[PDB]
């Protein structure tokens, strides 16, 4: 079955690029923030969210940092803080109907780390709530796993591998990394994979 009914109505892609440094900086702070919203059936894009988040802590970019992501300083430097980029979000889903109850939809991240340890450890240090819609996701190695059978060893690059698909973009870039997640995820339901929440 090709495409099956799926339980969501949309996925939303959300793949986090924070500060950084080696050995790591601490604490880490946000600095992009995409999500891309996916057709529940098709797994097409039909929106995108992005925003540059400008860190507070450590405000300057490392060189490593900006070698490692692309991002520049002067694409943070005058962006919102996490705070008003988190109410950017609320606005974007409003208006994308995602805050309806009987719109069901759920974040969709390569690994647990962005929701399960990167956003709530910097909420928790901003004394900011997390949005209710934040706290359920589907960490994609994990369901990858089950539609092949396998643990892919290295993320985006050894699923893309797996599935014969060619890398959209450059790695860490956070929107392009959300475009390899949904191609990836695009394959999967052709394959007859139904997607499910992996979080606990
Ligand atoms: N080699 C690496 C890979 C990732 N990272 C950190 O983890 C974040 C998320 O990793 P990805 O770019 O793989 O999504 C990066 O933005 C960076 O802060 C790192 O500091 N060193
Ligand atoms: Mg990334």
């Amino acid at each position: 079955m090709s495409f099956p009914p799926q339980r969501y109505h949309y996925f939303l892609v959300l793949d986090f690029e924070a500060t950084c440094d080696k050995p790591q900086i601490h604490p880490q702070e946000i600095i992009e923030f995409p999500i891309l919203k996916l057709n529940g059936r098709t797994m097409e894009i039909e929106s995108t969210f992005h925003m540059y988040v400008q860190p507070v802590v450590h405000p300057q970019l490392t060189p490593f940092c900006t070698e490692l992501t692309g991002i520049i300083q002067a694409m943070v430097d005058g962006q919102p803080s996490l705070q008003q980029v988190l109410e950017r979000v609320d606005e974007w889903m409003a208006k994308e109907g995602l805050l309806d109850p009987n719109v069901k939809s759920i974040f969709v991240t390569c690994g647990d780390w962005d929701l399960k340890v990167m956003l709530p450890g910097q909420c928790q240090y901003l004394g900011l709530p997390v949005a209710d819609y934040f706290k359920q996701w589907i960490n994609l190695k994990k369901a990858y796993s089950f539609a092949m059978g396998c643990w892919p060893k290295n993320g985006l690059l050894d699923m893309n591998k797996g599935l014969s698909l060619q890398h959209i973009g450059r790695p860490h870039s956070g929107i392009d990394d959300c475009k390899n997640i949904a191609n990836i995820m695009k394959t999967l339901a052709y394959r007859g994979f139904i997607f499910k929440q992996t979080s606990k």
